[PDB]
DNA sequence: CAGCTCTGTACGTGAGCGATGGACAGCT
DNA sequence: AGCTGTCCATCGCTCAGTACAGAGCTG
């Protein structure tokens, strides 16, 4: 058993903490925390997830870090953590929409509050909430990448990438979203040289 | 009719489980 | 040789969002 004697029970009550400084270039928005994060108390320590290795493979880590690195992240790689939902569940479609809706609300305030540079929704289904419920926009067709609208009252971009979670069959290896994370290091960097300008 | 929302369902990989068996050393 | 246990290789299996069709619903 991978949860070593530690109840499922007990498991879900346990919150996964933020990750936030101030002057940070990302922000990983996860949909909630899963069962092993709540367990390591580590951010994506899924042996599947990928966002990990795709952090590693993109080069915006220099060797292959780990969910145990993840405190080292915002000072060496300007890389925060959080959620749209701090309540721990197996899997995303335990949570209600109300509860994504109360998250979206929170999720906003600690955007306006730390503004970091991107904020990046690792998940298409929690940006399609966040856009709804924050920009009153709801776009037919949703795209992956740089959204056309900020975080209000900010200059944080909102970027959207496929879940590092290996449940999707739609991108079923870790290299069929290396791509998004490249991306994500380029407008980084585009951003760290206009203001350098 | 035509365009919605919402719900139900089905989809690829690879890591890690427990169960199974073969290799193999120790001892009589 | 005969018997026995441990260990490890290997197998089947499970399990960690997204896209979409089609049913109700509404202009």
């Amino acid at each position: 058993a991978s949860f070593n004697g530690v109840s499922e029970a007990e498991l879900l009550t346990k919150t996964l903490p933020d990750i936030l400084t101030f002057n940070l270039d990302i922000v990983i928005i996860g949909i909630n925390p899963g069962l092993m994060a709540a367990y390591k108390g580590h951010h994506y320590p899924g042996p599947g997830n990928h966002f990990w290795k795709c952090l590693f493979m993109s080069g915006l880590s220099e060797v292959q870090l780990n969910h145990m690195d993840d405190h080292t992240l915002p000072g060496k790689y300007g890389i925060g953590f959080t959620n749209m939902v701090e309540r721990t569940t197996p899997g995303s479609k335990d949570l209600s929409s109300k509860e994504f809706r109360e998250g979206g609300r929170i999720l906003v305030q600690k955007l306006q509050k730390y503004q970091p540079r991107i904020a990046v929704f690792n998940g298409k289904c929690i940006y399609e909430i966040f856009s709804k419920e924050v920009f009153g926009v709801k776009v037919k067709n949703l795209e992956f990448g740089l959204q056309p609208h900020k975080i209000p009252d900010t200059e944080t971009l909102c970027y959207v990438m496929p879940s590092s979670s290996a449940r999707c069959a739609q991108f079923p290896r870790a290299q069929d979203k290396v791509h998004y994370y490249i991306k994500l290091k380029d407008l980084r960097d585009q951003l760290k040289g206009i203001e350098r300008n």
